[PDB]
């Protein structure tokens, strides 16, 4: 070790071997770049850290849970450089970027509704692993979720909700955000679950905000008083019953992820 210490930590890679290009988004996604891995001609994604005015704690908190995360839906990590300013966490680099902008501007007979049901399949497969990590997402929409090759579909987090093209929620996704979370400040993978109905909305309306033309400060007395947003057009009505069952107001009455994974499979017949 550089620190002539027998302690060390495998996902620590060397600096030297990252090229860092342009802010993605040109800065409209924060702190995270393009890059290359010059030892494997590989372009890389780089998430950086402002110190001086960040919490290096929550950073240092998401490299290591990054490090217990495996699974095909979710977003691979490759390496961090955490000892010592620049912090990096370098992460797989998707191909065709956000969902969220994706389904804004895709293909819609490429993209039809088959895919579209396919992508909800693969978020569903990813959060019923992080549930049964007992690893709570925190932020789930559209904007958060990543497209590969293949269709292939993952869940990821820029980082960007500061909840203790443009994405005006981004910063405070109330539409997203279950109803004990916003009143009492209680997340869980119930409040996760909430969430995900709110991403097969988006899912299903390729791509609109939420609760349309519904001011923010509107939100959650509507949805005190039992209101939810309508079925979209097109979208199967089993789909539909799904997302109502994740958007019930107490948490309790919520599938897990692991029930509504189930009933993916099952509910059309097989
Ligand atoms: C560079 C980078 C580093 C780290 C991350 N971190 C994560 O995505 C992430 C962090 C924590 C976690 C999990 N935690 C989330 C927070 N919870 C409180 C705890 C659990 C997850 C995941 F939910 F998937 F498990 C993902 C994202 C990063 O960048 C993202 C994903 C990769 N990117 C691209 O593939 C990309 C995006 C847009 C255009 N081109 C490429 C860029 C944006
Ligand atoms: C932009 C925004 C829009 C709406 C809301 N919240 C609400 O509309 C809202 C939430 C709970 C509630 C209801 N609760 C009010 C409080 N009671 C203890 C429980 C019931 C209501 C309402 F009064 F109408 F019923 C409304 C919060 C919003 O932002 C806040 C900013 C401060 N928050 C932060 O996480 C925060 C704080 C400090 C630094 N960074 C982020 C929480 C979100
Ligand atoms: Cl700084």
């Amino acid at each position: 070790a550089m620190g002539s210490s027998p302690n060390y930590d495998k996902w620590e890679m060397e600096r030297t071997d990252i090229t860092m290009k342009h802010k993605l988004g040109g800065g409209q996604y924060g702190e995270v770049y393009e890059g290359v891995w010059k030892k494997y001609s590989l372009t890389v994604a780089v998430k950086t850290l402002k110190e001086d005015t960040m919490e290096v704690e929550e950073f240092l908190k998401e490299a290591a849970v990054m490090k217990e995360i495996k699974h095909p839906n979710l977003v691979q990590l490759l390496g961090v450089c955490t000892r010592e300013p620049p912090f990096y966490i370098i992460t797989e680099f998707m191909t065709y970027g956000n969902l969220l902008d994706y389904l804004r501007e895709c293909n819609r007979q490429e993209v039809n509704a088959v895919v579209l049901l396919y992508m909800a399949t693969q978020i569903s497969s990813a959060m019923e692993y992080l549930e049964k990590k007992n690893f709570i997402h925190r932020d789930l929409a559209a904007r958060n979720c990543l497209v590969g090759e293949n269709h292939l579909v993952k869940v990821a987090d820029f980082g960007l909700s500061r909840l203790m093209t443009a994405h005006a929620g981004a910063k405070f996704p109330i539409k997203w955000t279950a109803p004990e979370s916003l009143a009492y400040n209680k997340f869980s993978i119930k409040s996760d679950v909430w969430a995900f109905g709110v991403l097969l909305w988006e899912i299903a309306t390729y791509g609109m905000s939420p609760y349309p033309g519904i001011d923010l400060s509107q939100v959650y007395e509507l949805l005190e008083k039992d209101y939810r947003m309508e079925r979209p057009e097109g979208c199967p009505e089993k789909v539909y019953e799904l997302m109502r069952a994740c958007w019930q107001w107490n948490p309790s009455d919520r599938p897990s992820f692991a029930e509504i994974h189930q009933a993916f499979e099952t509910m059309f017949q097989e």
